RNA sequence: GAACUCGCUGUGAAGAUGCAGUGUACCCGCGGCAAGACGGAAAGACCCCGUGAACCUUUACUAUAGCUUGACACUGAACAU
């Protein structure tokens, strides 16, 4: 999944930027707590 | 099935009231007995057959519920080997 990130997740990676992450992991914690937004642009 | 429904000996799907020979016997009831009518009942239960059925068994065949194994999915992060 690729996900424009809100934030400094100190894991991997920085503000505003489309990055792939594991499906589960931005389901569940990125976007239910800010931190990334899917890439549909 | 219909009967004007005797005994014997034989013959005969091979154990005869009914065929042959022969003996006996007037016609019809009533009370009894139960030897025969292969008496009545039940399309033999025993036996065999049917490429018949059912239930039952098992290390008969084929499956399958269940139990169980791993892959993938829901399912992600960090780190160390
Ligand atoms: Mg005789
Ligand atoms: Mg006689
Ligand atoms: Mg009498
Ligand atoms: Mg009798
Ligand atoms: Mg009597
Ligand atoms: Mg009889
Ligand atoms: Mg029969």
């Amino acid at each position: 999944m690729q996900v424009i990130l809100l934030d400094k997740v100190a894991n991997l990676g920085s503000l505003g930027d489309q990055v792939n992450v594991k499906a589960g992991y931005a389901r569940n914690f990125l976007v239910p707590q800010g931190k990334a937004v899917p890439a549909t642009k």
